[PDB]
């Protein structure tokens, strides 16, 4: 019972999505919270002689997978398998797909996708392209871009006349309640999933987006087909930008985002007065606590931290560290959202956060103390006071 | 609105208890996952020329605390307030007590427990009691044994004529369908929260533990009352037994903890395959899985690594280093339940620039027996035999 697509979305080349709706699915990469749940794309191309399969399902769709693609062909005339990368949410239905097509077929990927296909599956039979390569295909050119490290080294994009099949680049979290970017409203929603989606994922790797982009920009993008999330018909290039501003950390004015744990309600009263002096002066805190009742996603967090102005931590000491909660937020930060941008830290005295910090490109403008009884608030204005200096 | 207690719990002296059950609660530390909630107990002494409340309740609590105290007692008629540990789940509604109290109290607290009321609280004018000291109030000799790091310096527990107030000490998560030890049901279900509780909020310092057990060791223990859950009338010992049991990680012959991540099922494949050959050897494993579905809670990982014989990881690769939730649950249980027990390790072979699980391990007290990697197709199914085999033979 998840939703399944099956479109024709292009009439020459003959195109359609097989999209399915993982409404199943809790954390993506086993970590990431994605109540909004993601699609997976697989695509088919059917052409005189040929007819290519591109990308898949996840696995324990693979049943579901050989159901739809029967219904628009029968699979012992698929001839091609482009693979863009062999990450089995997008790859693990090849070997249930490969099975049923009961004979050879070309599997064409990327040099490590090879090694993975071998690794994962047992595939022997793959067809190796490399970078600028082009295959005639069914009276058709197409042309393979290896984009590496996103996020994989196995990762390319597959050209034909100027549709561009990315997988994972382009991918987004969230079911649209269309296949493309045809509505407006539909695609403000999507964009932050797609942020969401750039940072869990790719996040680490983000300086291979801008590269990405910029080897991308030499070709005619008229349509940009990915492995998840929406498809970009009518504006190919607005997801792209989107990407590259995700990428370098462009900030929306006045966006703050304060992170902290809260066991006691000593730090609460800390960081409340900071929030409220932060919006007296014309800021838009978004807010992450950890307590004793509530607990923040982490892919939330995560999400809002490339267009954020700058960052606020309230921290407690936590035995011989700080507390495990904003341990691991902190170390997810700087492995998959490490932006210069400037933060405060408040902290409560122990028996650091600065370490963690001082190999990212994170500047710490000060460290204010968190007191209880003796607390001087006037510390705590003078933080803010010097954040909102620093960003004028 | 939560279930309050208030009973006498014994005649001579007279003792009553005041304790609240949180339901409302869902992270303790706002870390560790306890659906079964916990406890806050309070109890009050009353003496010939004097009234001593010992320790109280959290802090969003203080007017239902104070409620319940007048019932058994007018506030204005007590005298002392001995304050066993400063954390505010437990003396959260100190202030407020003062407040209704209404005049001057002697407050007791060990030196670093004075230090920190007036760091959380402002409260200045405490009596410091020192290590083994004696105080006589209501006729009565009241004696003072600091255990300190169970779990914070200021840790001490209170001894009244074989009658121990302990606090944190002996403490334990669930909200149990009575008060005292006097129902074995009970008593066996809740022993496996107490086991919860000491690794989350003591672990860090088990070996205080065991330090603190053997200070108490000289003195006539005919009952323990701790500042959460269970009270203890017919078999402290055996609460004070489990609290060394659990210290010394004392292991359940056949139990094996089997922690492991799966993005995608290969590390899934093999892990299950290492259960059934555990099982034929038999063991009975108990299995946390992270998966796409499903998340299990770090408490209750923690609480079942003690009377563990051995842990078997499994584990992938992710960029650099391990998957983020592997490595917090291997930080949390060095941290934690830091134990010497031998331990097996299941990893894929990942294409990371060349910090290790095992070599996380590698610092710590687990023994890691051997290392096997996770394949895809092509795992021999043999090679997880002979790690299963090799684990048999190191517990026997
Ligand atoms: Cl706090
Ligand atoms: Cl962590
Ligand atoms: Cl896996």
């Amino acid at each position: 019972m998840p939703k399944i697509w099956t479109e024709r979305i292009f009439d020459d080349p003959e195109i359609y999505v097989l999209r399915i709706d993982d409404d199943r699915i809790r954390y993506f990469e086993a970590v990431w919270e994605i109540p909004e749940g993601i699609s997976y794309n697989a695509y088919l191309v059917k052409l005189n002689g040929a007819n290519v399969l591109i990308d898949g399902w996840k696995g324990n769709y693979a049943k579901e997978f050989i159901d739809a693609l029967s219904k628009i062909v029968d699979p012992k005339e698929i001839t091609h398998i482009i693979v863009n990368h062999t990450e089995p949410d997008n790859s693990g239905s090849l070997p249930a797909t490969l099975k049923t097509i009961g004979h050879d077929v070309e599997i064409i990927a990327s040099n490590f996708g090879k090694r993975l296909l071998e690794g994962f599956y047992g595939i022997k039979d793959v067809t190796v392209v490399k970078d600028g390569e082009e295959r005639e295909i069914g009276g058709k050119k197409f042309k393979f871009v290896m984009t590496p490290w996103l996020h994989w080294p196995d990762t390319m994009v597959t050209y034909l006349d100027g549709i561009l099949f990315s997988c994972d680049v382009g991918g987004g979290y969230l079911l649209p309640e269309i296949l493309d970017d045809s509505n407006e409203s539909v695609v403000e929603r999507y964009l932050p999933h797609v942020t969401k989606y750039i940072v869990t994922v790719i996040g680490h790797y983000k300086n291979y987006i801008l590269e990405g982009a910029e080897k991308l920009s030499s070709l005619k993008i008229k349509a940009l087909l990915p492995g998840h999330g929406l498809i970009w018909k009518k504006d190919p290039q607005r997801l792209l930008n989107h990407y590259v501003s995700v990428a370098k950390g462009d900030p929306k004015k006045g966006k703050v985002t304060v992170i902290y744990d809260s066991m006691y309600g000593f730090v609460e009263n800390v960081m409340k007065k900071a929030i409220d002096s932060l919006k007296e002066k014309g800021f838009t805190p978004v807010v992450y606590k950890f307590s004793d009742e509530e607990r923040p996603a982490i892919s939330e967090i995560l999400k809002d931290i490339p267009d954020s102005e700058a960052l606020i931590f309230g921290v407690s000491t936590y035995e011989a560290e700080i507390h495990p909660l904003m341990r691991f937020t902190l170390l997810e930060i700087i492995d998959k959202a490490n932006y210069e941008k400037p933060v405060l830290v408040f902290g409560v005295h122990g028996w650091t956060a600065g370490e963690l910090l001082k190999e990212t490109k994170f500047r710490i403008l000060s460290f204010t103390e968190i007191k209880g009884s003796n607390m001087d608030e006037r510390k705590i204005e003078e933080a803010i006071s010097l954040l909102k200096k620093e960003l004028e």
